[PDB]
Order: C-alpha cells, then structure tokens, then sequence
C-alpha cells in the first residue's frame, strides 16, 4: 500500500490535482491506510473556479494548469501533514507537502544550538514530525547517557538545558511518515546546522564555535592580514584539490599529508609552489569541496593502498594500473567530494582527528595560512544535490527529517537525480535559508573569501541573489569579515529539469547576466580546445592543429577546415573582451556583430554577460581532460612534447591576458597529466598525482579506469606508450617558468583588467579579422588616454597602449598594421628577460605597424610612457 504522488497541496486552503471534469482528502495518524479505508478522518474538496493563486503558479509554474481544490476551514492542516495523506476521484494518489509548509511553516528563527552564560538550546524545523527527541552521548563513541523530549511551536522543536551540555555528542531521534516506506518510522538524524561531527558524522557535536579555543593564534586579526583587493577585476582562480596537493609531497612529514594540515607547512615544495605563483599575481585559490561529503571514510585505519612501486614498474599502456585502483577505490582516502551530506562543517577525513576540535581549528589554519602569502580562499559549494535521501542511512540527514521537502520530485513525486541523484529543491523557503545560512557560516565562522556554486544552474536565481546581498553586507566591524570583498561564482548550465525556467528562473548563464556573479564560459574553452566533452575526441579547435595541422580525422575540406577555425576565431575573440553581449566584432564574413549576435553551435549568444566580472575565462579543470592530456589526442601524434609545450602555454595565456576572470587548473603550469583520464573523481592518488619535484607530469602511467575510459583505449595506449610524448623536468619548469611571467604581465599593466563593459567598447579592437584574416592569429590591441585631451581617462602611468599577438600557427608570422603605424612599440620587459630565446625575437616595424611573432608564440607589445 504505498501510492505515488500526483497531487500539491500548495496552500494552507489549496490543493493542485490535474484531473479532468467529487474529490476527497483522507488522513491516517498511524498510516493505516490501503484500497481508500482504514483512515482516521475524511473531508472533501470544493473545486475552486478562480483556478490558482499567482502567487502559487509564479512558485510552481509547472503545475501552472493543474486544478484547484479547496481545503474548508473546519480542517486542521498543523495536525493532517503530520498523517499519511492521499486523495481519490469518484483514482488515488499522495499528495506533495512543501507547498503548504512553506506556507504555513516559513521560519526565520534560531535553528540548530544556541548558547548562553546559563543554558544551552536545541532548535529543528520538522512540521511533519509526530515526535522529536533528543539522545544525548558522552563521546564519539561512548552509548547513550539521556533522553530528553522536545516541544513543538509552530512545525519547530525546541529544548533547553544547562550549559554542561555543552561538548556533548548527540542525534536527533524523528518520528516521521516516509512517503517511500508508507510507514511512520523513527529514525536517528544529526543536525543540519551542524557546526562539528564525530567520525562520519555517525553523531553531532554540541560544540560553541565562538569558543576561543577553536581560534588559532591571531585569528581575529584575520581581516587585517587578509590580501588586499581593489577590483573584482584583479582576480585571478587556481582550482586545486586537497588531497592532491600534498599527498605524494615529500617535503611534508607522512602522518601530515593530504589533508589541512598540509597547508601549515610553509616551507613545503607545495607551498612555496603556491607562493611562486601568489608573488607572480595570483589572487585567488579555489578548493575542491571541503565539507562533509560521502565517499571517503573519516577513520584513517580503513583506507586502502596500491603498491605505488609495483605499479611504476608496469608498461605504461598497461591495464593493470587501473584494474589495481579500481580494486580498492571504494575504500581509499580520495574522492572529489561531490556528494553532500551536511554542508556546515569539515570534511573529517582532512583532519588529523575525526572526533574532536581538530577539523574547525586546521580548516581555519589552512585559511589564515594561505591568506598569509597573498591568497584569497575560494570554498566549491555543492547546494544542488544529497548524496542519499530516505529513512535509513549514515549519509542521509535532511531527508530523515522532512521526508520530500529538501529534495526535488517530479510530478509523480519521485525524486529527481539530474544532478547525479537527490536533486534539491532551493524553490522551497527552508532550503533557500539553509543554503544561505551555510554560505553564511563559512564566510563569518571560517573567513571564506568566495564561492563558486556546483550545478548553478539547478539553484533558484532569488536565492542566488539573496545570498549575495547577505555575504556583501558582512562588515569587519559586525562580523571581523569584510563581506564587499567576497566574490561569487558558478557553472551556469541550463539542462534537465530546471530548463526553460520549468521550476521558477534558475541560475544559467543567461538568468545570471547582469547579476554580477561569474559564471564559466564554456564558450572559449571548446573553441580553444575544439569540439566539446560529448564529441569526438579528435576534433581540432583554435589552439589544436584545426585546419593548421590536421590530425587526421575526417573533419571536412581544406575550405571548410579554414571556416570553422575563424569561427572559433570569433568567439575566442568575443571571449577575450569579456564575453560581453553587446561588444561590436567584426567577424570573419566581414560583417559587424555583438557578442549575442554571433551564435553557439547549438543556436545561442556566444557573449551573454553585461560585466567582465561576469565572465570566468578557462580551457580546463578538474573535470573532463588535463590540458596536456586534451592537447596531447588532439594534435598530430608527430608532434614533439616540445611544441606541444608551447601549445600549452598559449592555451593559459589566453586566460591570463583575456578581459574578465581566468581560471587556472592546478597543473596547467607544469603540464600536469591524468594519463587521460576524463572524470578522474574516483581514480585514487595514481592518476591524480601532482608532482611538485618537477620529476614528472604523470603521463604514461597505465590506461584510465575503464569505468569511464574503456570506449577510448585504442585511442591512448598508442600514445600513452610513446616515449616521445612523456615530457622531462626541463620541459616542465620551462612550462612554469613562462606561466609565472605571463602572470606578471596581466598584472603589469590596469589595461588587462578593464572593470566596465563601457571601458571595453572603447578601448579593445581586434585587427586580424574579416574574411581575408590570416588564419591562426589573433591580435588585440588595448587603447589608453593618449596625447592630450583625451576622451579617456588614464588607467595606465607606464604604457599608453598594448598590443597582444596570439600566434597558434607553426611558422612565424608578419600582421601589417596601419592603424598602429608610427608608434614607439616594444617588447614587453618581462618577455624581453624571458628565459624562452624564441619570444625574445619578436619585433615591431614602425614604418609599417608590422607585428613580427615566432611560430606557437603569444607576444606582448607596449607603448612606454616615458
Ligand atoms: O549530465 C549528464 C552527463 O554528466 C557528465 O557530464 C558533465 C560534463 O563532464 C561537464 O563538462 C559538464 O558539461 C557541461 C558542458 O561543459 C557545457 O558545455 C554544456 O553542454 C552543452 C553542450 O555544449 C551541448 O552539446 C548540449 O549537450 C547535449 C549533447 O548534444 C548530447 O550528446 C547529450 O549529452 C549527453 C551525453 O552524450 C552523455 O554522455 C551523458 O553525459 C553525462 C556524462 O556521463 C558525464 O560526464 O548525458 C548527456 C545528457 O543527456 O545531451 C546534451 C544536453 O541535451 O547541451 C549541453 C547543455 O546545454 O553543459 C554541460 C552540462 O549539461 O557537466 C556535465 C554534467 O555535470
Ligand atoms: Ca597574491
Ligand atoms: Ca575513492
């Protein structure tokens, strides 16, 4: 006896049913209910004319068409959501609760643990709940010591006791009906407002986080340490993993890796690499997930390893390696962290000690650590999703609560899994608070600096700006952080169940314009790249060999080859200036157009931002290929590892010369490698190696798991097993070397980093355009107040102009351009001590405007001042 759920109770008074042209409502306490009897109370339904509110349809607008009911007066709604409900035609189904609850419920009061001089109190939003108690515990282990009931007011659970509660482990212990189970089972849940766990957060943690003994040394007088940050426009992203930052660090004392801890190791070749790249201008550090995820187990005795000696000695397009990962990887100590389970608090497993304070004091150590040598800390916020959902499980929390509120159903009430599985529901009051308090207690309780959102998309736009205001607001004064400094970020993609606005409008990219939160242009990348992450492999873009230097996959004649390399020109281009919609380009027909008139290869705006802020600039990231690893199949095998060197660099110079915001994948820099793994989430330590000794970039060690690379094996072994593709320390630092200058370079000079739309329209020009461009180049020139009476203002005190030359082409080229004839440019000083000889040739002929650039060469000009 367990129905679906077809029908909304959307109002205290309404309820949506899509039934055609004598409706009842039934209710059972004890979920007694089978086929309609065995119920406790009956009341029907009044079919409404007026249809639904436009309050509810503005809510739900995929239920926009759906019939009304009213719900009489006599009905007690606080007591019938606590009881199975269904509803029957004279057909029966369940009925979908968070409309009303919301309606009803919405509350703004203190959740989770309070604290005072005297007392200690509890707190916990369960409106469907028949009974809440408290079980109390004096350790992470130790069995229970009390139970204590607690009141309800208002779909709220409330107790207080004396302060020595303080410290005390506990759970929650629900009596709630599960719509999965048809049963009203009592299940034991931690707190969602959390602040600390036991190991796996098997219990919560009753811990102040106020408490001075949780701050470490100076930790007040963060705000004061913090970098400075004029603009949102000097920012700069360099995504890394926790794990994957020290775990194979030698320079780090074993029992001290992989984790936190890590970070508070200055002298570290991890560090100082950080460091190296900090002083070059790198604002910002992006860090994979750090709150309490599933995957990896919070008690150190049970990980398991390879044999990371006998797996260096197998063939490099070997099977074994993976087979060997794969064998243990369920129970190793890595993992992404994709798979939220309570969004508050540490993740355990990176602490020294599970149990205990040792996660709240390291995770802040490893903020105060990396503020101290100039970087800002960026969190990566997972609100679209739960690892699990339902009545039994470690890893389940807020759907043991309030079973179908948190998550996200269908119209059937089945949960939606778009995101990967237990899709949320930010469109729900309780949800929305929760995701906005969370981000809350990270910037004020840990001084986060930013955050960028997984699956934005599939997060309400309200909520989005609603947390916006609350972060931007935090003041030194009120709070110790300065909230005007924190900067927000997501992947702003539009797909599944939240496209087309279906539930309200989300946060895709094209939503999120003119809301001054980044979002990832995914745009540049497959231009730059070529094709897409659902493509073919082989197909060559910008900076692969497209057309220039065909890899031998059929992709289409000489003349079309040649087409879609300027095509790709032309959106690379629109990217460059901040991908902004209304920026005028002219395009490779020759024809004048802005960024939202030249189309996706789907049939959307390639530039959609109203803001360069708006704009995050890349070519790679943790997920789908290493940039290496793309630019390695894409290309022709016949390459060297030497010009493939090149052709890195001027993939991350794009990014690092380009309007808006770049992002950098940890590795980039040294040609880091997964062996070409394409979602490398669980491919344990192995495939995931940084090596900050500079030794190796981890190509050639074995075939990806087959789990997600089997169908493309044919196409690595040949190249994973060609020696002349694995790169050598020198190579490597090469790479690191010219990464760290055209870092100085975007930081040189104001002209790089315009903050307005406006300065952008009047100051970057492109000069290889129209259809008889040169393929391959592209030249961007950057104009500033020049002479006098000018109708700029000067940005920059050193150059009055600058001039980019991106030259993907093997061979050196020659741009004659006049408008930039009888000037006094030079080769940028940082390019002129560079330690690559090749940049160092490059020249310019006043006479002629002539531009002189080496083959796979990216070349800055500038106009001194002086
Ligand atoms: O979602 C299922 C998907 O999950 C995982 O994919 C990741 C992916 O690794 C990430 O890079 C990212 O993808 C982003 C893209 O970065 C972004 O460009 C955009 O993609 C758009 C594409 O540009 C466009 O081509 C189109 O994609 C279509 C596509 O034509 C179809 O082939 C089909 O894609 C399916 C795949 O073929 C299939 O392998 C599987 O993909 C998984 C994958 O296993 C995993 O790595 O399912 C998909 C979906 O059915 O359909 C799509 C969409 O109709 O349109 C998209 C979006 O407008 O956005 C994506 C995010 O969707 O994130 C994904 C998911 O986290
Ligand atoms: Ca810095
Ligand atoms: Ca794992």
């Amino acid at each position: 006896f367990m129905p679906d759920a077809r029908a909304y109770w959307v109002t205290s008074d309404l309820i949506a049913w899509n039934v055609g042209e004598s409706v009842c409502l039934y209710a059972s306490r004890a979920a007694a209910m089978s086929l309609i009897q065995g119920y406790d109370s009956k009341v029907e339904l009044q079919p409404e004319s007026a249809g639904l509110p436009e309050t509810v349809t503005q809510k739900f607008p995929f239920i926009s068409s759906y019939r009304a009911f009213r719900v009489p007066s006599s009905v007690d709604v606080a007591s019938l959501v606590k009881c199975q409900l269904v509803v029957a035609s004279f057909d029966v189904t369940g009925l979908q609760l968070p409309g009303v609850l919301d309606d009803m419920f919405a509350y703004t009061g203190p959740l989770g643990a309070v604290f005072s001089e005297d007392s200690v109190s509890l707190h916990l939003w369960a409106p469907t709940a028949q009974g809440v108690s408290v079980c109390f515990f004096d350790g992470p282990a130790g069995p229970a010591l009390e139970t204590v009931q607690l009141k309800e007011s208002n779909g709220v659970w409330s107790v207080t006791g004396p302060r020595e509660w303080e410290n005390r482990y506990y759970l929650y212990e629900v009596d709630v009906y599960h719509p999965t189970k048809a049963q009203v089972l009592k299940c034991l849940a931690g707190d969602p407002y959390a602040r600390s766990l036991s190991a796996n957060g098997a219990r919560t943690w009753l811990v102040d986080i106020n408490n001075e003994t949780l701050k470490p040394a100076s930790w007040d007088e963060l705000a004061d340490e913090k970098p400075k940050l004029d603009s949102f426009s000097d920012i700069t992203i360099y995504e890394l993993h926790i794990r994957d930052f020290s775990a194979h660090d030698g320079t780090v004392d074993s029992d001290s890796r992989g984790g936190f801890r890590a970070f508070a190791y200055q002298a570290s070749a991890g560090m100082e690499h950080l460091r190296k790249l900090s002083d070059a201008g790198l604002t910002h550090v992006h860090l994979l997930p750090s709150f309490h995820f599933a995957g990896v187990d919070d008690i150190k005795s049970n990980w398991k390893f390879v044999d990371e000696c006998e797996l260096a000695t197998f063939p490099p397009g070997s099977d074994m390696q993976q087979a060997a990962v794969v064998a243990i990887q369920e129970e190793d100590p890595y993992n992404w962290g994709y798979n939220p389970v309570l969004w508050g608090v540490p993740k355990g497993s990176y602490a020294s000690d599970p149990d205990g304070p040792s996660r709240i004091i390291e995770y802040r150590q490893m903020v105060q650590a990396l503020n101290r040598i100039g970087l800002r800390v960026v969190m990566d916020v997972v609100y679209n999703h739960l690892d699990s959902s339902g009545p039994c499980g470690i890893s389940s929390v807020l759907d043991k609560i309030v079973p179908g509120y948190y998550v996200r159903r269908d119209t059937n009430g089945q949960i939606e899994n778009s995101a990967a599985m237990n899709n949320t529901a930010s469109e729900h009051f309780m949800v929305d608070r929760l995701i906005v308090d969370d981000l809350l207690n990270w910037a004020v309780n840990y001084k986060v600096d930013g955050f960028r959102f997984d699956l934005m998309g599939h997060i309400m736009k309200r909520t989005m700006m609603r947390a916006k205001s609350a972060l931007q607001s935090l003041t030194t004064d009120a709070h110790g952080v300065d909230g005007s400094k924190i900067y927000l970020y997501g992947e702003g993609w539009d797909f599944a169940e939240v496209a087309r606005n279906q539930r309200g409008i989300n946060g895709s990219q094209l939503n999120m314009s003119g809301t001054g939160i980044g979002s990832f242009n995914d745009r540049i990348r497959d231009a730059i790249n070529g094709g897409n992450p659902f493509g073919n492999p082989l197909q060559q873009g910008f900076n692969t060999g497209l057309f220039l230097e065909p890899n031998g996959f059929y992709q289409g004649n000489e003349a079309d080859t040649r087409r879609s390399l300027a095509t790709y020109a032309d959106q690379i281009q629109i990217g460059l200036a901040g991908n902004l919609r209304d920026y005028v380009l002219i395009s490779h027909t020759g024809e004048a157009k802005k960024g939202s008139e030249i189309h996706t290869f789907d049939g959307l705006p390639v530039g959609y931002t109203a803001s360069p802020i708006e704009t995050i600039n890349y070519v790679s990231a943790h997920d789908n290929e290493t940039l290496f690893d793309v630019i390695s199949v894409k290309t022709p095998m016949i390459l060297s590892v030497d010009e493939r060197c090149r052709i890195n660099h001027l993939a991350s110079s794009m990014m690092a010369l380009s309007q808006g915001i770049p992002f950098f994948h940890a590795g980039d820099e040294i040609l880091r490698s997964k062996s070409i793994d394409r979602d490398s989430y669980n491919s344990g330590d192995w495939f995931n190696k940084l090596d900050f000794t500079y030794e190796t970039n981890n190509w050639g060690v074995g075939l990806p798991p087959s789990e997600k690379n089997e169908d493309n094996w044919p196409l690595m072994k040949p190249r994973l097993e060609n020696p002349s593709f694995k790169p050598a320390k020198g190579h490597i630092l090469a790479a690191l070397d010219s990464f760290v200058d055209i870092l100085k370079i975007r930081y040189s000079s104001p002209l790089f980093r315009l903050s307005t739309a406006n300065d952008i329209k009047q100051r970057v020009r492109f000069h290889n355009t129209g259809p008889s461009l040169v393929p391959g180049v592209i030249v961007m020139g950057i104009e500033d107040a020049r002479g006098e009476s000018p109708e700029m203002a000067q940005l920059d005190t050193n150059f009055s102009y600058v001039v980019t030359v991106f030259n993907v082409c093997p061979h050196e080229v020659s741009m004659d351009i006049p408008a930039l004839a009888s000037m006094g440019f030079e080769l940028h000083p940082v390019q002129v001590n560079s330690s690559d000889t090749l940049v160092r040739k490059s020249a310019y002929e006043a006479a002629t405007g002539r531009f002189t650039v080496p083959g796979r060469t990216v070349s800055v000009f500038v106009e001194p001042r002086c």
